[PDB]
């Protein structure tokens, strides 16, 4: 449950966190988003008076880690190399405590196919889908699922490599484009209705946000470049519905082992049923970003939000 | 096919400089030290440009010093087969042997591994999660006796005990909780024990295990002199094929890559029960993957080279 008080815990002493390294950048397709998220986190942590410094994660990372003294690592990398468990395992081997989900949870939630597979085995709702690896797999998926469809790489974020398709020819093309980012490509049935995102923080589910864009879907341009994107807090859901969405988010995150914080993306169809899309374990922290927005609705500014994430890493 | 296992092993210099990672900080460090020594010595004798790293608080400094084209992971337990070392190597840009981050983390967790098996309808003993004395009492009522208690993330039978009554159930739970807050307990399977190695996607001959001890515990694995190893096992062709095929499904269910070793019990009616899968199996002189590799034809040098050759993908 949303308890503003217990959300802030190790928050009051920015000196007690030690020297904190903010890990951002990286070599994934979401690097540009990570840079903006890192600059935001580093600036807020510095203004809070924590012993913070930034590391653009690159080829010199292991050298950086042995040279600098580091008491805590705040992971704000996006995509593979940051959210997939690899950076988490590195920090565990380096004996450095870090923020967010563990190795297994991070690796699982990065894999949309494996995440959906876990969800289905627990009776949790997630759109029907197919795995695309050939033109024949596209013809099979188009036959069984109809149109429109949503094509996505399995290990991507920020809607990169994604496409809404209305025909088999558009589907084959969208499969070949996503395959440029990831040999694992999945296609989902298009859910028509409201889009919601649900942030979680230290085990607590934050107020849901309703999303809207004139674009065909919530794509890259709608997320970080456009200006006509609509964010509604509170979401227009009634009490019993927002509780249903919140309880569903908690079951979907718990099923993956999510820890510390995260953000769930959920669609709703014309009959009111919710459908789980993905879970992000190092969500964005830019100006356009949604976890900060749901935090403000909960009652925390951007400075208390990062300190709460940092304070959770102490267990 | 023994031709397929040996592919990419003809030229030992094609692997470049190979770092053997062993030791570690887990409860299985002593076993990993013996495993590392065997792997390192074999590689050097094969003409591989190999050297050893004792994984400790030193790790990152060694990795920025040494030139490494490939890493042979032969760590045991948490910090080694749990995806943590695999994740570091992928950040460092060093290719490595064995399963990946997700598969290693999954196989290290006996509970989630069992849950993955149950969801696919694969047999594995009925169990309970123990976090309190009440949990012990609930399990005793539902499961009966005897039972076997184990930590979720351990190996080499560390922290394990077979228990025949409720009083020793709770004692076994507290001892197992010294190694891991995640503790499970299974119904004891009375019958033959097997282990089944897998290599480069191929299931090797199964081995039958016996010991005077109440189970295949740490002493029976590395100290006693009277542990019994049967290759071929006394199973007929249809039953050993059944065992090999179930091993393949159980390993593929976890994403196991390169090599591994599955532990399987057989009850009094012939049915097989999956226990666990190890993603960096032991390579000591008491170890079972070298024994199953010899049953398939390969000597110790071909086994390590086959493992190394598979990591080139
Ligand atoms: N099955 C679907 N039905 C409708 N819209 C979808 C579907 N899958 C994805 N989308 C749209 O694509 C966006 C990105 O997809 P998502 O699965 O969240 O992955 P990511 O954001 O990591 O690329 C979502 O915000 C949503 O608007
Ligand atoms: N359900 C069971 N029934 C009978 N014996 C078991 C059972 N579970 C474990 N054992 C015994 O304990 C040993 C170790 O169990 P295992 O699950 O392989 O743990 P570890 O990872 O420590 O080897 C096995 O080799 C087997 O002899
Ligand atoms: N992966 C992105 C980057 O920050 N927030 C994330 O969530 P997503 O865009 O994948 O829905
Ligand atoms: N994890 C141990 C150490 O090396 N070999 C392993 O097999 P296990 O004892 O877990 O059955
Ligand atoms: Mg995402
Ligand atoms: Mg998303
Ligand atoms: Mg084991
Ligand atoms: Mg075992």
């Amino acid at each position: 449950n949303l308890c503003l008080d217990s959300l802030l815990n190790g928050t009051q002493d920015p000196k007690a966190f030690g020297r904190v390294a903010v890990l951002f950048g990286g070599k994934s397709a979401e690097r540009e988003v990570s840079l903006k998220s890192g600059a935001m986190v580093l600036q807020s942590l510095l203004a809070a008076g924590v012993d913070a410094f930034g590391i653009d994660v690159g080829e010199d990372l292991l050298q950086r880690l042995v040279e600098e003294k580091i008491d805590r690592a705040f992971i704000i990398l996006h995509g593979r190399g940051g959210e997939d468990g690899s950076m988490q395992g590195l920090l565990e081997c380096a004996g450095i405590p870090y923020t967010g989900s563990g190795v297994l949870a991070s690796a699982l939630a990065m894999d949309k196919l494996r995440t959906k597979r876990v969800w289905l085995s627990l009776g949790l709702p997630t759109p029907d889908y197919a795995v695309l690896a050939s033109e024949d797999d596209c013809r099979e998926a188009a036959q069984r699922l109809g149109f429109p469809l949503i094509v996505k790489p399995a290990h991507e974020g920020s809607s990169i490599g994604m496409a809404k398709v209305g025909g088999l020819d558009e589907l084959i093309a969208a499969w070949r484009e996503a395959a440029r980012y990831d040999s694992q490509v999945l296609v989902e049935q298009w859910i028509s209705g409201p889009e919601f995102t649900v942030a979680t923080l230290r085990g607590q589910v934050l107020p849901a946000i309703r999303l809207g864009t004139p674009h065909t879907f919530y794509d890259y341009d709608a997320k970080y470049l456009a200006s006509d994107t609509r964010y509604q807090v509170p979401c227009g859901l009634d009490e019993a519905k927002e509780r249903e969405l919140k309880e569903l988010t908690a079951r979907a995150c718990d099923a993956l082992g999510i820890q510390g914080w995260g953000r769930a993306d959920v669609m709703q169809d014309a009959e009111g049923r919710f459908w789980l899309l993905e879970v992000n374990t190092a969500p964005g922290m830019t100006d356009h970003s949604l976890v900060p927005m749901a935090a403000r609705a909960a009652g925390l500014d951007f400075q208390q939000l990062v300190l709460a994430i940092l304070a959770d890493s102490r267990e």
